[PDB]
């Protein structure tokens, strides 16, 4: 019993972070076969960040210009190209502990794990989600760009975010591993402002029901209620509308508590309405949106991978 | 910026981990050089839990009733021994990723990872602490006994718990690498309760100064307080009584932040005695205890290790 917020073990994707250094800018990449990927804006100073013309800065960079080090070893860069967003540097060798991988474009509202790095080196891993807005919010110093997120399943990483960007507010933008970013981001120091931050329904809910598997079950309620109802209180409290491909996704949770989606739903509209009192759920004082219904079935069950 | 309960990188103790099967109990080891480490109640049965000699129960145990499996690869057993509540199981061949390492007995406060793995494979990792009645609030199914604890110093790993026992209540207790419980608790089915689970006062006020490092400052007041009148407040909501060693412990988030020690307890105070009012910090809708000044130290400037 006990549930926390469990990032998946980060070894597969240690054996895959290098250092890339460009002119006076240093930050991570991430080293597959032989193919290392990182953010373009390794090429650019810190007055090139305010307007950047990436194809005109890169005439100015050749291969023998991008250093690339894995742990104390130079890596030789033999080609380099531009994809949207990131660069793709060819090395002449082959990382030996590339792992089982896929690149994937995730949704809003779906989970992953970072691995946080500077200078080419692991600093911690923790859980993040992909908001509606298409920020995440992370822990990213100076240096952590070309950090990455990732999923796993069995052996096979499904590698999903690039680190890029900090907004002026403190939330973070990035791309998938083929460069685009995630919503209407671009890697440009410029004002770019986050929309709304809409809770993620059918993940509090996948939450709830991790709540009533582990024994706290104070808030369930006498009360039922259907999708347009429970949608109109929805709106209120700037949570995403729950539609039936969300309820047939919370059917396995459903069947193992026995409690029906639509009446999990009036307890969480309860919840909206009333607070919680300065109750707990899960040790936590408010309630959470970065479990996935597929991380509570995880948790829950004790899915391994290696 | 951002702050994020944070794990530290999971590769070194992936490498370790072992599953260890005698009869029809299969549970974690620990593989360092060539020891693999696990909880002595592998040798019992669903029945011996409720009163076990284990004395006893060993005589009937030899090298060959241990199976040990690295992966799909069996290692040879050659020799066994009894250690507080662990095995020290002799094996023929020196786990080849052992990383330099030491066995650490963590004080209460005191945070570490825990590894949860299943059959001998990582599933998750994620960040707890010590409390102070001895117990720690982790993630544990069946069949997880045996995964580890642990801190990263670099190139050096501090193992500092391992998992044994969930109490009837939830909550989790286990042993050093020595295997010498923390607390009280034995490895028994029996009627174990837990003390007081007071909160780590002064990570709370680390975690504040993480939170104004961030910009949120709402909560900073106009007032200072001393540590004898702090420490009455204290008292009253449960947190641990406030030392001048903590106070020192603190010196370099003071420094940075400007915001003298004894200032932020008189915020703390503040938000003791009338709530958050439904505001939050750092994300959170309660007052967080399980980083360590050190812990802030770390993801305020970039540690890094491999």
């Amino acid at each position: 019993s006990g549930f926390r917020k469990m990032a998946f073990p980060s070894g597969k994707v240690e054996g895959c972070m290098v250092q890339v250094t460009c002119g006076t800018t240093t930050l991570n990449g991430l080293w597959l076969d032989d193919v290392v990927y990182c953010p373009r804006h390794v090429i650019c100073t810190s007055e090139d960040m305010l307007n950047p013309n990436y194809e005109d800065l890169l005439i100015r960079k050749s291969n023998h210009n991008f250093l690339v080090q894995a742990g104390n070893v130079q890596l030789r860069v033999i080609g380099h190209s531009m994809q949207n967003c990131v660069l793709k540097l060819k090395v002449d060798t082959a990382n030996p502990k590339t792992p089982k991988y896929k690149f994937v474009r995730i949704q809003p509202g779906q989970t992953f794990s970072v691995l946080a790095c500077y200078n080419g080196s692991p600093s911690g891993v923790y859980q993040c989600a992909m908001r509606h807005n298409f920020t995440i919010k992370g822990s990213f110093l100076n240096g952590s760009c070309g950090s990455v997120g990732f999923n796993i399943d069995y052996d096979c990483v499904s590698f999903c975010y690039m680190h890029h960007m900090e907004l002026p507010t403190g939330v973070h933008a990035g791309t998938d591993l083929e460069g685009n970013f995630y919503g209407p981001f671009v890697d440009r120091q410029t004002a770019q402002a986050a929309g709304t931050d809409t809770t993620i329904t059918v993940n509090v809910l996948a939450w709830l029901y991790a709540a009533v598997i582990n024994g706290d079950r104070w808030f369930l309620n006498r009360f039922t209620t259907t999708l347009n109802d429970f949608n109109l209180v929805a709106m209120k409290y700037n949570y995403e509308p729950l539609t039936q491909d969300h309820v047939d996704i919370l059917g396995p949770l459903s069947a193992q508590t026995g409690i029906a989606v639509l009446d999990m739903c009036a307890s969480l509209k309860e919840l909206l309405q009333n607070g919680m009192n300065g109750r707990t759920i899960l040790g936590s004082a408010l309630l959470e949106d970065e479990f996935t219904p597929f991380d509570v079935v995880r948790q829950c069950s004790g899915v391994t991978f290696q």
